[PDB]
């Protein structure tokens, strides 16, 4: 049912705000249990962060936050690790846009994962790579380079084949970074190719990136990466 959240995010078109607010209300009824005060200012956060996104017209990040917020609570109780993963965005989210540093945001990062039962090896393991991939910047792009490497490094076992995912993005973001725009959406493509994902997954790329150059400003060669990310996990997930 995650493929759900995923395709929310994927369809575009106050109005995201008040969708997001309602599918977080029914994940909520869905999975049956009550909130605890760590998730109900946790989702305040994500919330006053959409809206912030909402005043200056950051349509991209703003539903990006919402997904997070909707995911977060999905993974509850189902995969508790996980949940830190969102979270530990979330909380990054906030502290860099208070003015924090990169050290001091990844060790704040640490500690929520660690609570929701994350390996000791794995949380010094991701704040390497994180600290590296970090070190190349808005706190929105430094916030989710950082938290998908920790997702990378947590599906050892479950969703190995999401690992290869989260690897072929984070490859592309760092061959991306000088490439120009059309010249990152050759890369995305072929790179997806590489992984080959089945066909209309490739288009729906181009719908998504074509969609935000139609209206609006363009967007950043990380955004196509992560645009490309979507993609390729809502293909993996009605794949099995
Ligand atoms: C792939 C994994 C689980 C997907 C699922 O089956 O629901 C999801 C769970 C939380 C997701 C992350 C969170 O939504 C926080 C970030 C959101 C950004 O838009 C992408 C990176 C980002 C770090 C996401 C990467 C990836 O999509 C994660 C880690």
């Amino acid at each position: 049912p995650s493929a759900e959240i995923f395709e929310d995010f994927l369809d575009w078109y106050e109005e995201i705000i008040e969708s997001t607010d309602k599918r977080v209300e029914a994940i909520v009824e869905e999975l049956g249990g009550e909130l605890t005060e760590e998730m109900k200012e946790a989702l305040a956060m994500a919330r006053a962060a959409m809206a912030a996104f909402e005043k200056e017209g950051d349509v991209f990040r703003l539903a990006s936050v919402g997904a997070t917020a909707a995911l977060m609570v999905w993974f509850h109780l189902r995969n508790i690790p996980l949940a830190g993963i969102a979270r530990a965005w979330l909380l990054m989210l906030a502290q860099l846009e208070a003015g924090a540093d990169v050290d001091t945001a990844l060790a704040a990062a640490a500690e929520v994962l660690r609570e929701y039962g994350v390996s000791e090896e794995l949380v010094a393991a991701a704040a390497a790579e994180a600290r590296a991939l970090v070190e190349s910047l808005t706190p929105f792009e430094l916030a989710s380079l950082a938290a998908l490497a920790a997702a990378r490094l947590l599906f050892t076992a479950r969703n190995n084949p999401l690992a290869k995912i989260i690897q072929a993005a984070l490859d592309l973001y760092n061959r991306t970074v000088d490439m120009s725009t059309e010249e990152a959406v050759e890369a995305a493509l072929e790179a997806m190719k590489e992984l080959g994902a089945s066909e209309e997954s490739l288009e729906r790329l181009k719908e998504l990136v074509e969609s935000a150059r139609k209206r609006g400003i363009e967007l950043t060669p990380f955004e196509v990466a992560l645009l490309a990310y979507y993609v390729l996990v809502l293909d993996y997930l009605k794949k099995s």
